[PDB]
């Protein structure tokens, strides 16, 4: 039961539930992989058993009636054709674990207030589009977001799988140019290779909302244009510095998951589009001022004034920092949900209090919960974490293609 | 076999092929990953010195040479007739370089070969060992222009109890537990502030009371060295364009030298090692002065910027916390102390990671501790996987003599 230590306090605690860890990670006794971003049939019933004494577990009702009766189904689903269906409140149930189980996740005292909308009958590129547009637009809720997840049909074998080909639902367009440069965003410079590929008409923008490929079983992609107005994005303006409005930078409001395998009781859905909200950080630092991004932290700081002749003027941090003013100050003025690194780590940090109490200790991915900026400046900084994997899970996938 | 490794900035691939030799274990396992945590007879000794003069004589280019063979044998004739070994001092001072080179927290490491090796294994008392230790800071100090030196003490061996240093490094300031349960000046000193009290010395009442040596000879108590004030720079704070910033009475010291930690090299140990560099500012003015549990001056800084410290998103903590680091920067380049700031020290080690990977196929490398506390995506690193493992000859923790 490994010691776990809070430097800030000095508090200590154990991570007990550590000991139940599932699907084994990327570390070994002779070399830590922690670092690293992506780790490099009847037994069915296991998965399915354990998911299932779980859900009657979280409702104080362990061995008693209903529990027996649901585990002899499963028993007999799988049995008569090999997979089995989830009861639509597992669905839900699993869909809320998956988020709590999530170690990269610095959101998840959130994770109970979770709206799970059933597309587990979704047939065709036509159906999803619509199930991912009631998403969209009941997610961004006019810029009052609300956590959402689409669980579009789980996979079995001999048929083919519902796949959304972005990474994301709102996705920036990246252009080659005729010098390997890029205008717009670089991490998406090949989905737009794939939607100009099947039909869609590249703009000229530094942010053009790329389409959708959407993908049912079998079938080739279909592109699919967003309705503008479901759309919801933020200009980036700073409430002091009257020249940032006219970098026109904007981004989007809703932060949706659309190309991770969640994965419940031994079911796999290729499809389930998950979203929350973003904490500013996301945008300001990561996908503004990554050098492999739009990489803007240069052009900030020319403007400003400051000296990026010599770093030790800390120019990066300055222009860093009222970029993320910028991003608070826009989604704010947009009214658009927005949570500041600090408030979110904060409220990671009640997380981890009330986990411990409730299920023994919680996995944490310190590199990912850790902000971008300002690391130390917040609690979990100094907050020793446990990272394993437990199911339910959001899983990575390989792309479709 | 080998853990591949991407730079997500670049997007380069490297294969850590030297993880494979990792001659110690850590504390994760494919159950769980514990790489946050701060703290993880005959034969053994044998088979960890046989390796380490392997080591020596490959970076000689004499491996497997009539040399190497003669020492081989010679340790296995001392390690048979006296349970232990000696290095000699060329040995030395690579081992003491290799466990710089070793240490997976260190971004610093660009500098691993130009360190000062300073043998003091024929140390005799605490007198002497006072003596040797204000000869490092002199040198390593060199009026502000540091250089990197280590002084290594008389090595582990039976029959006699250890050198050891009892303060974590060279220069510290007190930290006087009042009786709220507020602490005056450093927190992280609390403890070993109370030893040097316990044994006689007279403390001050201020925020930057430099601590005196409590230094322990073989199976003595621990004895007291005031050290002589003109021998620690110090440098006082100032800010270049918030001039009450200098009314803070804010100040730090120019060595950063660790004095509690273990080197170890082919199965010795060295319990008593001190070495110092330089600093990185936000170890200073990030760390040090910002940390909840150290001298926690955030909010009072802030304050005075007249920022809106009431609520989180005007982001009062980071604008707060880039200046207290400009403010370090720029008081000791005025002082003329070296100092390297998280941008400049973060490419270099990128430099060293590219070095690395060339000489020895890999790089250990703890990424929690090599990505700065500040502006951490900003910074190369960040981008870069890494490989975390034990290399020996390396630096270890060990407990507190107390
Ligand atoms: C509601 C507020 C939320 C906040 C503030 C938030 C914030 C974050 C952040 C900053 C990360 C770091 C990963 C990255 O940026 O690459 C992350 C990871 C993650 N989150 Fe959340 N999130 C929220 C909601 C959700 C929801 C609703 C789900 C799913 C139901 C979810 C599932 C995940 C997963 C699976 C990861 C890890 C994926 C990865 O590392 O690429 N999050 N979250
Ligand atoms: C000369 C410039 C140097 C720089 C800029 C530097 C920088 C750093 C920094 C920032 C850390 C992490 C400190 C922390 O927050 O715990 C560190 C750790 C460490 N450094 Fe270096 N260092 C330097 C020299 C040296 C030398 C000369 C040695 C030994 C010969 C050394 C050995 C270590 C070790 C063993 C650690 C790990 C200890 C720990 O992480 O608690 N460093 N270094
Ligand atoms: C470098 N970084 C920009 C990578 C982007 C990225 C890649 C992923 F696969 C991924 F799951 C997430 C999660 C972001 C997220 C999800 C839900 C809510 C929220 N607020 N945020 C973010
Ligand atoms: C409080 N927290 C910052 C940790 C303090 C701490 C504990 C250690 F054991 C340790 F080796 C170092 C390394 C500090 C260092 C050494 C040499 C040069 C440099 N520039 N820095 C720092
Ligand atoms: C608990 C957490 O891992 C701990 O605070 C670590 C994180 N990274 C660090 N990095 C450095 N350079 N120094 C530190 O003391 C720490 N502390
Ligand atoms: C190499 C390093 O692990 C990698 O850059 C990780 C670190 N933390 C991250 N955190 C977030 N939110 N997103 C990322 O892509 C990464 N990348
Ligand atoms: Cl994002
Ligand atoms: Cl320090
Ligand atoms: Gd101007
Ligand atoms: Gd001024
Ligand atoms: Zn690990």
């Amino acid at each position: 039961f490994p010691r776990v230590k809070n430097w800030e306090v000095g508090s200590i605690t154990y991570d007990t539930l550590s000991a139940q860890a599932q699907q084994d990670g990327p570390c070994t006794p002779r070399r830590c992989l922690g670092s690293l971003v992506f780790p490099r049939p009847e037994q069915l019933l296991s998965q399915a058993r354990d998911f299932i004494n779980q859900y009657y577990s979280s409702i104080k009702r362990s061995g008693s009636q209903a529990h027996e009766q649901r585990l002899q189904e499963v028993e007999a689903e799988v049995a008569a054709t090999g997979t089995y269906q989830l009861r639509e409140s597992e669905l839900v149930f699993g869909a809320k674990q998956a988020w709590r189980n999530a170690p990269r996740c610095v959101g998840r005292i959130q994770w109970g207030k979770l709206q799970v909308f059933d597309a587990r009958d979704c047939r065709s590129a036509q159906e999803m589009f619509t199930y991912i547009c009631n998403h969209i637009k009941y997610a961004t809720n006019r810029g009052n977001l609300r956590s959402a997840i689409t669980v579009f049909p789980q996979r079995c074998p001999g048929r083919g799988d519902f796949r959304i080909w972005n990474s994301q639902l709102v996705r920036y367009a990246g252009y080659r140019q005729q010098d390997g440069s890029v205008r717009g965003d670089p991490a998406n410079v090949e989905i737009t290779e794939l939607c100009i590929q099947h039909g869609w008409t590249p703009g000229n923008g530094r942010f053009d909302v790329l389409p959708l490929l959407l993908q049912a079983p079998d079938e080739p992609p279909e592109l699919f244009l967003l309705p503008p107005e479901l759309v919801l994005e933020v200009p980036l303006e700073h409430p002091t510095l009257e020249w940032f409005a006219a970098l026109g930078l904007r981004w989007y409001a809703l932060p949706a998951v659309s190309n991770m395998l969640l994965e419940i009781g031994g079911l796999e859905f290729p499809a389930a589009p998950f979203s929350g909200w973003y904490m500013s950080t996301e945008i300001g630092t990561r996908n503004l001022c990554d050098p492999h991004r739009y990489n803007i932290l240069e052009d900030v700081a020319v403007c400003m004034d400051l000296d990026t002749r010599t770093t030790s003027s800390l120019w990066k941090d300055k222009a860093a920092v009222e970029i993320n003013v910028a991003v608070l100050h826009s989604y704010q003025l947009a009214k658009v949900t927005i949570v500041d690194h600090h408030a979110a780590t904060a409220s990671f940090m009640k997380h981890l209090e009330n986990e411990q109490k409730a299920r023994g200790g919680c996995p944490a991915d310190w590199a990912w919960i850790v902000p971008p900026i300002s690391g130390s400046l917040t609690p979990v900084f100094h907050q020793e974490m446990v990272n394993y994997f437990l199911s339910p899970a959001f899983r990575y996938q390989p792309d479709p293609w």
